[PDB]
């Protein structure tokens, strides 16, 4: 027909977009109509929030922006949290929304608002197209800006008459966002010289160290040079089994981990793709001066606790390849060897169920271990936010890039199950596991109809506690009392069944391994009800370990 | 304790707030801690979206700002649509949110976000407090601005260190937002002269005509002067059983209603609390226009008032009422009223050729109306079911039919009914949605079960996003992205510990509804509906027919 | 019959007689269309001064001043102007070009997000994106600019929108409506609270200074015989008749007779008071008093401003309903002495010091000689600086809108362009403008406009060669000054280089003569007046409050 609506779909075609997540409405209608003619499969969502969470997951797993498409008013405003989360967690997303006609743009009329103004503080790019000719230009720049370091959200709004208008405007080439070269050579030399002269150099692998390419390079570096290392939560998957000896776990949330003590003992820290939002430098870069080398695709944020002595800004993996090429293996003096050894066995003992533990419910560590034993390396595991997620983020081993997905920017409740859906659409054929608590679960459980309608092979684990617990034990450590943390329990099994899904329940902690295998062998979506004992949770924020190791030294 | 958090709680005590809807988090948890000592009852929500909707319900039904309280980051950003909805539909709401400590406000850090900039476009008032001393001032101005005509949403954000900081700061008095006087008296006189000299003077009651005091005033005006009148959807309940004779239905959505032809035939139109968002003037609007409202009018190609009576709406109405006298109509205009009233009765009727194993929409509306007492509040969601409710479900009390008619936001029905039941203890509350919108906020059924709220939720079961579908069929002759698969509604209800009912055949409709009305605790009722008559809601038939009788 | 014509037609419907502007490419179609029909175009030398002029028209006529500019630097130069009007109750409408809609998101000459820039400093900031919407968007801009509280409205036109040919019809210029008075029972309440006061006082503020409000205020002050004070923008509330009940203009520093009056008051009635002129935390202090807020909009709650009664509605109507039903207050003995003492403190504070000697005029001598040289009805515009403090406290005004002060943003350089605006509003009358030397250069360029118009402006420069108001605050805080010194210029030959008339006061004794000589001159005249500023630190001095505190 050649409306503005067709120009939009043509862009999606040039961009190689396989799927569009959305919900139709009167203002964005022409575009949905034009998608009937061609373009990517439409995945109808049961909420624009979840549509955004789905696009985000696609962006994180593929490196090309996930696409979400919604109508005016509440269609658009329901995107806010989603885009915010994508934009602060390094995920390429492009959002396309409708608005009222240009003539009525300033009026009190149904579903009218300044779309671009709302999304301005929460995206890299937020625009509204006021001329049909401009559509291919605006859309193409949004894809590029979404993809360019640091990846985030782009939002593009269309008045209704703009996408309905007939025009002879030509499309433009989907010129892909270009790669940077590696960092300046002189900076790379300096960086190598500082690692070679260190008594205890260590690698801090961050958000953008967690991309597949970045991880491949990071592993060659760690293997050649033999550096100890830690991961941020979104760097999970850096580990391989033959790096386990050099691995000191995941830093974050509370300063009481072996990784923290290691970074403390370090005189040189090399950070890679490090976005401080995952764990503020004021928690780890303390207690003594210490050289900081910042390896990233964008310049560093200066902070009282973060003043890099060296910045290597360029393409992350290739910059790493250049350091790797000219570094050599680091020898550790006796003192540092013993520090490393001691940290390693504090790390080991942390991963164990307390010896005087007895219960009629599973311990969190038992859930974590059993889950890890029932799931092959290649399977993507998505995680929600809560105490369950602390246990997962610290103790759930991951061995491949993009196989453990955590929301460690906004810490947005409800991402797991929708993320699992997006993952299954990117990895057709594979099982996708999603893990949540019972609080965050109802934030997005509605999208179980999408999963069933798609016959997605998703396995969702609900940690059953019956409170907002991560908030509860923090309230106990601050005020020795809780507030607004309690809610009623629902029948998770019958909930799943009412959707046409499958419900299982761990009725005793010894059925855990069995019920898990069963979910994995099931056809279509499964929800698994797991009673958990959270009485150990308060110890997640303990200072015992920093204190013990303190008197060691 | 004299933290900033206590200063906040004290404002809520001073303001007479009985419920705060919320979800706790680290940056805001000091205010939640302070609520353990004194202050209103915390209602824990399963989604900040839904806490916002409930606060909207409280605001619409009491005139006092509803209060929602949330944490930083996604806690705040999840309020967006809620406050947008409230802000455009006339409901006083106060939102309170956390943010990161002042010193880290500029950094990439967990749950950080320029809160105030995000709500700037979608509220009357959006601010972040940067000094603990300023807390009582910023909160007290928020309540005032939320309530002041035209009522809307107010947003206040608090850095973590500001609510945790110990302080000597004094509270301020909750100075009530003041009412205006009536409109200028020479303006009132002018309007009385326009009505008394018109051939067919008519009243259009709008959004802010649906406040209880405005309705009581409007009824006296209608009865005394015997003017015909029409309702926007949010002015539902202006009608009294007494006034059914002068009543010409609800205007909205498509121009093809008896009310539309009436407004067209009128030489004078008195609009009361008319927010054009409910129905753009370019659809119903030569003739004289008298704009009566608590704020000045927006000028539009199709809306240029000859008279503006700006002041307190009920005051101004009374003044007009006091000095106006009965209008009597020439025979020409009586015939017009007779005909329009007749077209109106035909439209309210199930078509003659209708055959179906599912209920017609009108049969749901009729049985619902016949099963619910006039005083029972009925909330409604968004979709094809709501076109039917908005046009054909009669309301006779103020605030007993609640419709989202500024932002048309899916999912408002069930959370509104929860807010409503906390505002009217001892009463049943009815809510109506389609199956699409039901899953937008059905999570909150846990909350209704937790409170043992006497809610009866009716689900119109179709299996599609239909209101989108038949507009699509009319524009392109094909649908797109409107199909989803259905769930077992009864089992969905039972899994939450609520009661689930199902109308298995159209004749069971009366009894099943009755059963729901007498049930204990929350009830969900599955009601299959036949929508194949839905595309005629946008039909041009009636204006074409009436065109040639003239 | 383009979009540009639609814009000119709206200006005609609003009764706009003058448009202050500077042309550019993106907006020039509108400038074209103004050749055919419309209001006179006054070419400015800087978009800042065009904005100031507009503000002046708005303040003086009650209908929006109009300013028209091009895209990019044309529009951005408007920022301080609209901001100042938007915080001082002045209706202004601004019209600006932008790039074509197709190139709106591009890096291209003079492209910027116009609406976003003006959102935080206007009541109303919009961009039209369809030619049809022009009559609507503009009409609402005039009404919103006018609707109380009055201020700045900004409309932006992408270039292709005003050049586009259309058959769109215009829209009626529906006047912004009036409110009625406050509600009866509230009026009753206010009268009752006043009746039972031992010392009720009136505070006249910003919107108490419109002509109709002043007419009603004067009747109320006369009938009930209440003492009153003024905010700076409430100048001209006073009449010669009312000098007896008058306790001066409050503001800037809490050390004036008006402050002490307010402090002793048990009931304060405020009239159209915008706190920006003087924070309530400065006067509403040592003890409690009842506050009655009378205004066209609800009050801002403050730690030091929590009204017991709000009278919201049209200000002159509400004042009238109070005047009609109130009877005279009669002060007891204790309060009469109080009022008497304060009145003498007031009178002593207006006199040049005893041991004053100087080769240059003392400020009060400038204030005095200028007041006596100028008819009551003549409009006097004032700039910002130490000279303005002297003007604002001590220069009497007896007619509405004859003393204009920037008391919201305290914007430098407003005087001279405000006087240009005044003279266009009041043809055939002298207009006097007063500035310091520093603020003079902020807008002195616009003298070319005044000469080009043969405007009868008489501009007085207080010459001391420093940014003094900053400097003495710096000394009272830090015992040292910073960045307050600049060179000076020959004001007389400055004026002459523009084809204007330049006069100089070579000695304080020829002050009356050089002033009278300026009043009789044809065309613009600038006057160089050397001043001695050594007294200036005593403006922020703390003695009067202390001395009176011991007198109690
Ligand atoms: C959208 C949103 N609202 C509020 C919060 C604050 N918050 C963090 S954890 C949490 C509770 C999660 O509870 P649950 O999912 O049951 O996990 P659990 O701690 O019990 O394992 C809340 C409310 C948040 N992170 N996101
Ligand atoms: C939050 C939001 N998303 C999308 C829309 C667009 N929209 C309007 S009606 C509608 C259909 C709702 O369907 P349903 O609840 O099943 O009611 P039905 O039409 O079937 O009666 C949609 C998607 C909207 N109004 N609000
Ligand atoms: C645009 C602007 N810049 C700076 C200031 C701060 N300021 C206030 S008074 C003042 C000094 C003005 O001095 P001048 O005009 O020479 O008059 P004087 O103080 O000498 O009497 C300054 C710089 C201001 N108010 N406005
Ligand atoms: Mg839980
Ligand atoms: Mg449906
Ligand atoms: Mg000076």
């Amino acid at each position: 027909k050649n409306r503005g609506a067709e120009l939009v779909v043509d862009c999606l075609v040039e961009q190689g977009v396989t799927h569009v997540f959305g919900i139709p409405g009167a203002k964005i209608d022409a575009v949905f109509d034009a998608l009937q003619d061609k373009g990517p499969e439409i995945i109808v969502a049961r909420h624009e929030q979840n549509a955004a969470f789905m696009a985000q997951a696609v962006g994180r797993l593929t490196g090309k922006p996930g696409v979400v498409l919604v109508t005016s008013g509440p269609g658009a405003s329901n995107l806010a949290t989603g885009l915010l989360t994508a934009n602060t967690e390094g995920d390429p997303v492009v959002a396309l929304a409708g608005n009222v006609i240009r003539a009525d743009r300033l009026k009190r009329t149904h579903q009218s608002l300044d779309n671009a103004a709302l999304f301005q503080p929460i995206t890299k790019y937020s625009v509204e197209v006021q001329d049909v000719k401009n559509i291919p230009e605006a859309v193409t720049n949004a894809f590029r800006i979404a993809s360019a370091g640091q990846a985030g959200a782009a939002f593009v709004s269309f008045p209704q008459d703009v996408v309905n208008e007939v025009t002879n405007t030509k499309n433009v080439r989907a010129v892909a966002a270009p790669k940077l070269g590696p960092a300046a050579d002189d900076a790379i030399s300096a960086a190598i010289a500082k690692i070679q002269t260190a008594k205890l150099p260590v690698v801090l692998v961050g958000m953008k160290g967690g991309r597949p390419e970045a991880i491949k390079a990071v592993r060659k570096l760690l293997k050649k040079v033999q550096l100890p290392f830690v991961e941020t939560y979104q760097a999970a998957g850096t580990l391989s089994r033959d790096l386990e000896d050099q691995y000191f776990g995941r830093i974050g949330l509370f300063r009481n981990q072996p990784g923290d003590l290691l970074l403390e003992q370090a005189d040189v820290v090399l950070t890679i793709g490090y976005d401080p939002i995952e764990y503020d430098p004021k928690f780890w870069n303390i207690n003594g001066d210490r050289t900081i080398i910042h390896l990233d695709e964008i310049i560093a944020d200066i902070d009282h606790a973060y003043q890099p002595d060296l910045e290597l800004i360029g393409d992350i993996p290739s910059t790493i390849n250049h350091i790797e090429h000219d570094a050599v293996k680091v020898e550790f003096a006796e003192r540092e060897q013993k520090i490393l050894s001691d940290l390693k066995q504090y790390m080991h003992e942390g991963e164990q169920v307390p010896a005087d533990w007895k219960s009629d419910r599973a311990h969190p560590l038992e859930i974590v271990k059993e889950l890890r034993n029932a799931v092959d390396d290649h399977v993507t595991v998505t995680c929600d936010i809560g105490s369950h997620a602390i246990w997962m983020s610290r103790y759930f081993r991951s061995y491949e890039p993009l196989t453990l997905m955590i929301s460690n920017g906004m810490q947005t409740l409800g991402v797991a199950l929708p993320w699992a859906i997006g993952a299954s659409l990117v990895k057709p054929g594979e099982k996708v596991v999603s893990v949540s608590g019972d609080g965050g679960f109802l934030f997005s459980a509605m999208e179980l109809e999408t999963a069933v309608r798609l016959k997605a092979p998703i396995v969702h684990i609900v940690w059953n506690d019956s409170t907002y617990d991560m908030v509860a034990f923090q309230q106990l450590k601050k005020y020795n009392r809780t507030s607004a943390v309690d809610f009623g329990n629902i029948d998770i099994v019958k909930y799943a069944e009412s959707f046409g899904a499958t419900g299982l329940r761990v009725e005793s902690p010894d059925q855990l391994a069995d019920v898990l295998r069963q979910g994995m062998n099931a056809e279509g979506p499964v929800i698994i009800d797991v009673p958990v004992d959270y009485s150990d949770n308060i110890n997640l924020a303990s200072d015992k370990l920093p204190k013990e190791f303190g008197e060691l030294m």
